[PDB]
């Protein structure tokens, strides 16, 4: 037994990539708030659990607090809750069980959940013609937006 007060810190850092996994990202969403994930297929997955991590629960898919494990999910999406909250945090673990055991438990990523622009929206009327004002903007104040098309 060598453990001491030694902080040598040896790294073991993340590997790249030609081996499964599972990520976790909020896109293409509607105007409710919501949450997703994406796994790359492999011979025979297994469970893989989710759960918050404050001091009260800021996001949660049932009337409580939840954790929603699934079994051979390949890219699924996840609701969420209401607090006032802007980046939750959300600890995924993986028992892949591609061979007889493999891991990738503990990939505490954050996610944030804001929409990212602002709409707003002003109708004028004519006699039987109608036009849109759209007023857009960004939601937060300090990073702005671009934009592809509408």
């Amino acid at each position: 037994c060598k453990e001491s007060t030694k902080v040598l810190v040896k790294q073991a850092h993340n590997l790249n990539l030609g081996e499964y996994a599972l990520e976790l990202k909020s896109v293409q969403s509607d105007a409710l708030e919501s949450l997703q994930v994406e796994v790359e297929v492999q011979k025979n997955i297994g469970n893989m659990k989710n759960l918050p991590v404050s001091f009260s629960m800021d996001e949660i898919q049932a009337r409580k607090r939840y954790n929603t494990p699934f079994e051979n999910v390949r890219l699924e999406y996840y609701l969420l809750d209401q607090i006032t909250a802007f980046d939750l945090i959300i600890k995924t673990s993986f028992t892949k069980k591609n061979d007889q055991g493999t891991f990738g438990e503990t990939k505490k990523v954050r996610i944030q959940c804001y929409l990212q622009l602002s709409v707003s929206v002003e109708d004028i009327f004519k006699k039987d013609i109608f036009f849109f004002k759209f007023l857009l903007n960004s939601s937060v104040r300090e990073e702005p937006v671009i934009l592809y098309s509408s």
